[PDB]
């Protein structure tokens, strides 16, 4: 299939993230060799969720994204049946042991207002916290509770702009922006 996008994704992202994104797409019936704009997106979403869980305490967060569909649901079942939190209708990305809430992490190429609105409309009940990031450095969280301190969030924003820069340098940012 070739694709300059696929070669950049493997050269830019972590091999474990590329493997986990590859498993995620094939689990849902999509091939990273054609859906290359997607391929770069789940890799970006995966890394952001991992940087997010790294922020704060060495514990604090339980990672839901990156697991198999069955295993990820088994964890939220244990989390709900232990803390009494209501079962989310859709698979979240993390769970905050410090704030007792699930987190839905979003990485968009639009403004943070639309993606939040689409995610909040799909999110069954506003119990699950929503945190949105953008490739332009913007961010938006539920009730302005951004969970982490400014330092950890600033690097996620910095890492996002480096990906956008490396992609525009390879003439791949235009097709990536007009695909979401
Ligand atoms: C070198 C360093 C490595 C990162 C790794 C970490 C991702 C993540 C790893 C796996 C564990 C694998 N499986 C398979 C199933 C059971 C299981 O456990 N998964 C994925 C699902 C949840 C999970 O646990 N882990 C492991 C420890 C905590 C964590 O989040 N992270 C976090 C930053 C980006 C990244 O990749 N580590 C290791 C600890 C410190 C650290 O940063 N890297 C790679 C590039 C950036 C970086 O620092
Ligand atoms: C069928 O679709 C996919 C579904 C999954 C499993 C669960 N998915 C998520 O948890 C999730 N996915 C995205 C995302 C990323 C790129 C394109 C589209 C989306 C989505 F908004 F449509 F879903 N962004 C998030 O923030 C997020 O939490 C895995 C891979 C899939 O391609
Ligand atoms: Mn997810
Ligand atoms: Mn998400």
């Amino acid at each position: 299939r070739g694709s300059h996008m696929e070669d950049f994704v493997r050269q830019c992202f972590n091999p474990m993230i590329v493997e986990l994104a590859e498993k995620a797409m094939k689990e849902y019936g999509e091939d990273p060799k054609i859906e290359t704009n997607k391929f770069a997106a789940i890799c970006t979403h995966l890394e952001v969720c991992f940087m997010y869980s790294d922020g704060g305490s060495k514990h604090r967060f339980e990672i839901i994204e990156g697991r198999d569909r069955i295993m990820a649901w088994t964890v939220v079942n244990s989390i709900c049946n232990t803390t009494g939190v209501e079962k989310p209708k859709f698979l979240p990305d993390l769970y905050d042991y410090k704030e007792n809430r699930f987190i839905e992490i979003g990485v968009t190429r639009r403004e943070v207002h639309i993606y939040y609105l689409e995610k909040a409309n799909k999110i069954k009940s506003e119990k699950t916290h929503i945190h949105i990031f953008s490739f332009t450095g913007e961010e938006m969280a539920t009730k302005a509770d951004y969970t982490l301190d400014e330092e950890s969030r600033a690097r996620i924003k910095t890492r996002l702009f480096t990906i956008r820069q490396e992609m525009a340098s390879r003439s791949l940012w235009d097709s990536f922006r007009q695909s979401e």
